[PDB]
DNA sequence: CCCACGGCCCATCACC
DNA sequence: GGTGATGGGC
DNA sequence: GTGGG
């Protein structure tokens, strides 16, 4: 559906969702509003009343009332008021800095720190991640055109094979679903010597090499299985520099890999829909495995999975191209 | 009336 | 020094 | 906030 169908309503709900997460610290209300926004966004008609909306699953009494007020006035008094509130709107804004959550934003605003400028003035109170988030605030809210993702993929797959030609690397996420732009880059990594029944160097080696060729520029977090950091394409000398980008690299056991690829190729909406169907034939699927639910819900042993397809087979669904896993 | 609300790794805090 | 809890991200 | 035991 076109966004201008009910965009006014969904904008309202998303903004409400944001204030619940960031200011009220009510995560389940945040998800409630999002779910409501999502189901309304998929609704193929212009909503004329809150009662009409209430028919949709996830839209209840309170949101129905909010829709009525919005339809009658073009606004929400509560939303209008919290927008004007310096404290609440500053708290809500600072959470856009990667590394600053509802709690940190709260503490900052409590002690007079409300803007990016104030953050820049008080580096002493920021942790490593927050400093990076601050330094690349602008860049991190930029999307990544597919053409750059391709170039980023070229570098990653090249350098990974250079380190060890037995590595397997896959760019997942919205890129693998064929999106024409992405928020970040997700890389899944495996190696024939790393399975469930098993360096910590395997992830480190790759990260280090990507640093050596000046692709990776910063590190947010780095463990033995998960890396989160910043990367940047090289410039053309004449041409102006590319924005810095967020990149995640996950090292996964060889025998948990194609569950990982499925999960982290995702679409959140597809994952939960494929979750949904999986439990209905008595299967539970997470990022690691697919397990048969038992006569009680006895989730037993992981089944063998050597491809994305096997997982589709288990729950009698035909293989869906990542291109179509929007939902 | 009352509880659940897809999950987990890493950095850092709280506390012994 | 350490273990467990919490914040944050995705 | 919504849904359901
Ligand atoms: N908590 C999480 C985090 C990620 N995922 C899955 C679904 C996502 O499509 C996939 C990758 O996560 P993601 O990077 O945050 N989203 P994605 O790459 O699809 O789109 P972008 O907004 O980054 O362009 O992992 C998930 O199912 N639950
Ligand atoms: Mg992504
Ligand atoms: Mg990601
Ligand atoms: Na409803
Ligand atoms: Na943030």
């Amino acid at each position: 559906p076109q966004e201008t169908l009910n965009g006014g309503i969904t904008d309202m709900l998303t903004e409400l969702a944001n204030f619940e997460k960031n200011v009220s610290q009510a995560i389940h209300k945040y998800n409630a509003y999002r779910k409501a926004a999502s189901v309304i966004a998929k609704y193929p008609h212009k909503i004329k009343s809150g009662a009409e909306a209430k028919k949709l699953p996830g839209v209840g009494t309170k949101i129905a009332e909010k829709i009525d007020e919005f339809l009658a006035t073009g606004k929400l008094r509560k939303l209008e008021k919290i927008r004007q509130d310096d404290t609440s709107s500053s708290i809500n804004f600072l959470t856009r800095v990667s590394g600053i959550g509802p709690s940190a934003a709260r503490k900052f605003v409590d002690e007079g720190i409300k803007t990016l400028e104030d953050l820049r003035k008080n580096e002493d109170k920021l942790n490593h991640h927050q400093r990076i988030g601050l330094k690349y605030f602008g860049d991190f809210e930029k999307r990544i055109p597919r053409e750059e993702m391709l170039q980023m993929q070229d570098i990653v797959l090249n350098e990974v094979k250079k380190v060890d030609s037995e590595y397997i690397a896959t760019v997942c996420g919205s890129f693998r679903r064929g999106a024409e732009s992405s928020g970040d880059m997700d890389v899944l990594l495996t190696h024939p010597s790393f399975t469930s029944e098993s360096q910590p160097k395997l992830l480190h080696q790759v990260v280090e090499q990507l640093q050596k060729v000046h692709f990776i520029t910063d590190t947010l977090s780095k463990g033995e299985t998960k890396f989160m950091g910043v990367c940047q394409l090289p410039s053309k000398n004449d041409e102006k520099e590319y924005p810095h980008r967020r990149i995640d690299i996950r090292l996964i056991p060889k025998d948990q890999y194609y569950c990982g690829v499925l999960y982290f190729t995702g679409s959140d909406i597809f994952n939960k829909n494929m979750r949904a169907h999986a439990l209905e034939k008595g299967f539970t699927i997470n990022e690691y495995t697919i397990r048969p639910l038992g006569v009680t819900g006895v989730a037993g042993e992981p089944l063998p999975v050597d491809s994305e397809k096997d997982i589709f087979d288990y729950i009698q669904w035909k293989y869906r191209e990542p291109k179509d896993r929007s939902e």
